[PDB]
């Protein structure tokens, strides 16, 4: 591919419009070839690189396909050239939360609530399909502007995601450790909210005196080293902090 | 006959089921003396399951050992995915145990040598099978010394991964099942010898809570058992992986390399 343009099923991109990189991956802004006002992200993935890695792209596609929520990054198409796999995906013109925090610094409780509402919305869908993300972080949380109220949040990167499995020969450590990471996402969402508020990840941790009681409750409930002790999903989904103003 | 890439099978020659899968004996369309197993998987069924077929294909592609079941081709029709694979004319160990009952120490050594051979390759690529059992361990006759063993079913297999936002339980549980296969190989050898698994419940949940409460102690090794084989089994059947025989100890255990 010497040339500037490239065709990927019903979509196309200029190599001029590179927006960022993932693992063995490069992401371009693109568009539908007929509906050209329809912007997409095209993730090019080097096959030889992938085949030498332990990345399960098949799994990521399986999970992306299964999730059709407005706060989970949409997969539109998969194309397989000889040298590359292409994923055609929702364009998120906002970059990731990491960029937004590097710009805005720390966020208001009003802002963090608007964002967390949408992250919670996505967490519902993962929990209800028995998917654990396990690599939630600001690099994985993408932003899409209409024009703070104009900002829509989309979860991405199911590289590390895994399905919960709801046997005499099976090792006891495997039998027992079933569901052991069931609550891993609730911690991560904790560290993320924390960083949004304080301006760095936390490592009970230092909750600033300014913090509202609800938000302090949520954070201390999420940031529990032992999952046994850590807030469960339904408690989080319906936590007072989310459904006020 | 139905066609799958360069291979073909009769629907007459169904040889069993797997998960959302049906298996036929087949052959190459030119090299017709080349028998294959053709595993048909319904896509709609798969898409509603939590089976990662891509992962299993990735792992099978990476493993080219004579004691790991060969994947030759993958074909994707609209309704079905087909896996063209080594034909194992012997069925699984489950069938062979239900027939033969218990096995001689000479027989169990011949089998375990070959399972060990495969375990080398998994360990050295950092793959854990995790669901080793007699239903997964296939047999292929040339004409007991004429029986070749192939590990199958990497459905449950996973790669060993050799970060502030990541949950502590995830960080710490890295490599926790690194020795899970050595237990499984234990239960299997045990069943081969005694004629039943070392530990049984009435359900998954009974056994969950059994292993959980640490009720599990060493199991009944018959007095007749040779010392080497008893050593191996007691070293493999250790509820705590910390205590459980390490791989190099297993690979080079006295039992395997005697005559
Ligand atoms: C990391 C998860 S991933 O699955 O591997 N990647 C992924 C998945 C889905 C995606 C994007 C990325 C994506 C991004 N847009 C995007 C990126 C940057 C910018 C900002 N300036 C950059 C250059 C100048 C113009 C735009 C705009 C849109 C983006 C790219 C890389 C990293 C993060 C976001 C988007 O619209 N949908
Ligand atoms: C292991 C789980 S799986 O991966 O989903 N199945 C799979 C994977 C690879 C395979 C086979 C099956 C297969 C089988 N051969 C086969 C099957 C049955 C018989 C029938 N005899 C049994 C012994 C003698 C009497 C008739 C012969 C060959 C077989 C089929 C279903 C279950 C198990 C084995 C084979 O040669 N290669």
């Amino acid at each position: 591919g010497g040339g500037s343009m490239e065709v990927v099923g019903d979509f196309e991109y200029s190599k001029r419009d590179l927006v960022g990189h993932g693992a063995f991956a490069v992401v371009f802004r693109g568009r539908h070839r007929q509906k050209t006002d329809w912007e997409v992200a095209i993730k090019s993935i080097n096959k030889k690189n992938l085949s030498k890695s332990q990345i399960l792209l098949g799994k990521e596609i399986k999970i992306l396909k299964e999730l059709q929520h407005e706060n989970i990054v949409a997969l539109y198409d998969v194309q397989e050239l000889p040298n590359s796999v292409f994923l055609v995906m929702e364009y998120c013109n906002g970059g990731d939360l990491a960029d937004y925090l590097q710009a805005k610094g720390t966020l208001s409780e009003d802002t963090i609530r608007v964002f967390l509402h949408q992250i919670a919305a996505a967490m519902r869908i993962l929990h209800s399909k028995g998917i654990i993300h396990r690599d939630l972080k600001p690099q994985n949380i993408l932003l899409s502007y209409a024009n703070v109220s104009g900002i829509r949040i989309k979860i991405a990167d199911f590289g590390f995601a895994r399905y919960l499995h709801s046997p005499m020969y099976m090792a006891p450590e495997v039998i027992m450790s079933q569901h052991y990471d069931a609550k891993a996402d609730l911690w991560s969402i904790g560290t993320v909210i924390y960083q949004c508020l304080v301006g760095k990840p936390p490592f009970m941790p230092s909750i600033p005196r300014e913090t509202s009681p609800y938000l302090a409750n949520l954070l201390l409930g999420l940031l529990q080293r032992n999952q046994k002790d850590r807030m469960d999903f339904e408690a989080f989904f319906s936590h007072p902090f989310l459904e006020q103003g």
